């Protein structure tokens, strides 16, 4: 069990049971911080480029372009250097020094754009530098290339599926990329047949989840819950297999990040107390009362302290 | 799978092959980064604890009191949370605002010393402390407690025999308590019989070991390799399991983290590009051609981007 390079340790991340949420130890958590760059991330970051290199898109001497500095671009960054590839990540000129500390110290070559542009911008540079030289660049597409789920289906599913026996009844996920709750739910539900409750969560403060399902007018808006509500339906989202939708707000996903720590001695992020607080929640309605809750932890805590978190 | 609180999820960490450091992927590194709050000391922060408990040193009630607010401080505040006890950390007034943040975060009551009495003064304060009520303060001792390295006999040891199927011939090891190698060695060459090479590591600038064995006198100095050089032989260190001593000098240590990072897309702290290096130093020499070198990297990068690493 030696791995050939740092990609290849993804995963394998344990499950604790919560003392001082749920009912009776409902509620457990997947700490997703256990990984090669301490998020979630780190699985799609690995499965991304292992895909792109085997159906050839992605070859010795082609370099990686994306416009991320979040978990994302730390994830591709540490692929980047334990495989060998070149990475620029675009980004507003406006992000903390720490991560901009971070993504050089893993040898990225950091693309500032105008802070007045923000994401936009970033986004807009990543798709110029890409059409400069087409055969040169490679951007992975993180909202929509299928190998982001695929490797949730693969590995974080099957991981639950085993930690719990097959005792999984409700899952329980924040929503970015819609990765995680996607491949997680085709693992147990399609793989595994067995007919869980998986809950997005995003925040009350941009729900477009549930206006889109409820068929209201979307209407995003900015939160401090860092990792999910990105304001759209992103593509690896499959609506499909999500039964139920979680709203959260800030402050009370900050407290719920906060009482994780101090009550339960897990180093968990934001949007972490985010996913808590929704699983809470249901852990407390009588009808999840004897139900199994998983709930993923996407990121870790030394992650947040320049944040409103500390 | 599911444990019943945080501290139970110590260790399983993963071995990576380095594919920039030594010859013919000889060395291998162990990421103990991958640990409940993100260092090697979560094993000992666990076991100290269970220990105290089990022999009736720790109960429903004390409150726990130690000189520390580095990897050893966070991995008992976390513990001391996960398990429902108080704990009290002394530590001079002049220490980071993020380890403040930090260890606040976690639940600890932050005890701030005299800024000029340093170290000295925050040990004093804990004895102190202790002293004024006996029956209510522990103290854990991490220098001293044989709890510490048997973790270590218990589960480092074991992990990277299996992980190496038995062909692992050197481990190589920074010393801050001693803990690491002492217990590591005993499992390797005592319960596993097989004849290793037992490497401590220490800094060029305060080489207490090397000076020890070689019958001269001890000259501690200042360094910035953090979690190594404590200045004296600690109790935990069982000299009579040590092969060599490799000394590291700052920059060097410095330099080689960022190499981890930068081509291997590995998140280690300063301590773990000391041991690297030290092993690098080893793996070319012809004596260790054909021989698995196993190296403990004692912490991840995020915990050291207020420092010199960045």
């Amino acid at each position: 069990a030696i791995y050939a390079d740092n990609s290849y340790s993804i995963g394998n991340t344990p499950l604790v049971r919560l003392k001082h949420f749920g009912h009776n130890g409902n509620v457990v958590v997947k700490i997703e911080g256990r990984n090669p760059s301490y998020s979630v991330k780190c699985r799609i970051g690995a499965n991304m480029v292992w895909q792109a290199e085997k159906d050839g898109t992605l070859t010795k001497g082609k370099e990686i372009v994306e416009p991320t500095s979040g978990n994302t671009g730390i994830a591709l960054a540490y692929v980047a250097a334990a495989r060998g590839y070149k990475i620029t990540l675009t980004m507003p000129e406006t992000m903390s020094i720490e991560r901009k500390r971070l993504l050089c110290g893993l040898g990225v070559n950091l693309v500032l754009t105008e802070g007045a542009k923000g994401m936009k911008g970033a986004i807009a540079k990543a798709e110029e530098i890409v059409a400069s030289d087409p055969s040169r660049y490679v951007m992975l597409k993180q909202f929509e290339n299928p190998a982001n789920p695929q490797i949730h289906r693969e590995t974080t599913g099957p991981e639950i599926w085993k930690d719990t026996d097959g005792k999984v009844d409700v899952v329980v996920a924040g929503v970015g990329t819609g990765g995680s709750i996607t491949g997680i739910s085709r693992a147990i539900k399609l793989d595994f047949g067995k007919q869980i409750t998986s809950v997005a969560v995003e925040p009350v403060e941009s729900p477009v989840i549930s206006q889109t399902l409820a068929g209201e007018e979307v209407k995003p808006g900015p939160h401090k819950i860092q990792g999910i509500g990105a304001g759209f339906i992103p593509k690896n989202l499959d609506l499909s297999i999500i039964d139920r939708v979680e709203t959260v707000d800030s402050d009370t996903a900050l407290a719920t990040a906060r009482r994780l720590m101090a009550e339960e001695g897990i180093l968990a992020g934001i949007s972490s107390g985010a996913a808590v607080a929704a699983a809470d929640r249901l852990a407390k309605l009588p009808e999840f009362a004897d139900k199994l809750i998983v709930v993923i932890l996407p990121s870790s805590s030394e992650r947040y302290l320049s944040t409103a978190l500390f």
